[PDB]
């Protein structure tokens, strides 16, 4: 019921900092790889519910979230996917990502850019594009809500959650952007963005907005 700190492989960790710090432009497709893997989360709990409906009760709703926070410069995205346990917010960034994060690497340095990350398994960490931290908010049907936050440092933490919103099921990142990729909080610019590279999603893409009531 505490703070549990772990290290990062060292390949995890080589990709957060090169991400991080690159000057690339076309930052945007950031939230393609994030929609995507949304997408994917609720395939599997469609999928799974497909034999026994009865994994949908602790959300019903299927649905990818898009919350700008403006005061707190974060942009959180939310899905009501399958999610992922305690486990998996210390083993989802292993097996499949080690071989994914590795043979990117490798890719980068021949040539390739990072918009093509996520046809090796690891589209995750393009969020650190426009984040200097962040903290994904998970929680599987068979296991309780918890926290995972990093830094693009080679030390991550994981913590029971008993201070956010209860997730009913899924997973939401929260992106804590840089001051220079606040663009990303504005509903204008979200909406091309999703609508340029997100165009074929199967579920509703919600976008949570803020507004001043008017005189
Ligand atoms: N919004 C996101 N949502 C979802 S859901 C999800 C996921 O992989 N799997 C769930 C969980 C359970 N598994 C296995 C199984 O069924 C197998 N089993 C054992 N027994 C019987 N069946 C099972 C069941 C119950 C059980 F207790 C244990 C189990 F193993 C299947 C369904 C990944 C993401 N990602 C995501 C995508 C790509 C990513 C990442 C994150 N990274 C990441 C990972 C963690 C933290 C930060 C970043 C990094 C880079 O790449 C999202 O962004």
């Amino acid at each position: 019921a505490k703070v549990e700190t772990h290290e990062f492989t060292a390949e995890i960790s080589q990709l957060m900092s090169l991400i991080i710090n690159t000057v690339y432009s076309n930052k945007e497709i950031f939230l393609r790889e994030l929609i995507s893997n949304a997408s994917d989360a609720l395939d599997k709990i469609r999928y799974q519910a497909l034999s026994d409906p009865s994994q949908l009760e602790s959300e019903p709703e299927l649905f990818i979230r898009i919350i700008p926070q403006k005061d707190q410069k974060v942009l959180e995205i939310r899905d009501s996917g399958i999610g992922m346990t305690k486990a998996d917010l210390v083993n989802n960034l292993g097996t499949i990502a080690k071989s994914g994060t590795k043979s990117f690497m490798e890719a980068l340095s021949a040539g390739a850019d990072v918009s093509m990350i996520g046809q090796f398994g690891v589209g995750f960490y393009s969020l650190f594009l426009v984040a200097d931290h962040v903290q994904v908010i998970s929680k599987h049907n068979d296991d309780e809500q918890y926290v995972w936050e990093s830094n693009a440092g080679g030390k991550f933490t994981v913590t029971l959650d008993e201070t956010n919103e209860r997730l009913g099921r899924g997973t939401m990142l929260r992106l804590f952007l840089k001051e220079d990729q606040l663009e990303y909080l504005e509903e204008k610019r979200i909406k091309e963005v999703v609508k340029k590279h997100s165009e074929f999603v199967a579920y509703p893409i919600q976008l949570v907005v803020t507004k001043e009531v008017e005189k």
